């Protein structure tokens, strides 16, 4: 629960990061302080820009551009499949990835588009088996 | 790095939550998408409202009030010590708590005011020894 480590006098909390993400997912479930809608083939997904930027290289690049920083709606490539995006948005807020035989190619394609390198790497590992 | 668990078919990522928090702290360091300033005895601290709400019962209560939701400046009780607040803001974004003999009473008092129950519990454990 707590531990100490070398070269650093601070107390380390093992559960804090998971608790923060859990509470951020609760905010999303309740639509509290969400500040962007992502549009994927007419499907709409509400989210927190900071969480998107902390998980996706695409969204990091988008919202660090001064012109795009304050946009409230982001339209993605119409070829992106909404189910794949939904799975990856859930992953962002949960650390849990719904990979199945029937969606892994779409999830991998969407994670490459979003620049989510650890999801892509994981997809390639499962494909190889 | 990855694991499976019962009652849930999804892949579990062990490092994701810590990576999200690390990237959120990077956004804070760069002042990217910060949306509130907390004022503590004339000292000013920039932060992300969603992270404050995910860590502090006080900030959760504040920003779920419709009148206070869009405030850009929050003034805290003038008796709160800025060093204690700084230590707890760092903890929110890092899972690391700078507890010392010389600050533990102030940090505990500030964590009670912010309603950060796991920090308070930890302070009481260290005090008892
Ligand atoms: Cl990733
Ligand atoms: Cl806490």
């Amino acid at each position: 629960d707590l531990y100490l480590r070398p070269g650093d006098s601070q107390i380390q909390f093992t559960r804090h990061a998971s608790d923060v993400l859990l509470n951020l997912n609760r905010l999303r479930s309740r639509d509290i302080l969400t500040d962007v809608v992502i549009v994927v083939s007419r499907e709409q997904f509400r989210a927190h820009k900071t969480v998107l930027m902390a998980c996706s290289g695409l969204f990091y690049s988008i919202f660090t551009d001064q012109l795009k920083r304050n946009l409230s709606v982001i339209n993605l490539d119409p070829e992106i499949n909404p189910e794949g995006f939904n799975i990856l948005l859930d992953f962002m807020y949960t650390s849990r990835l719904n990979l199945r035989e029937g969606n892994i190619m779409a999830v991998m394609a969407t994670a490459m588009y979003l620049q989510m390198e650890h999801v892509v790497d994981t997809c390639r590992k499962f494909i190889k088996a």
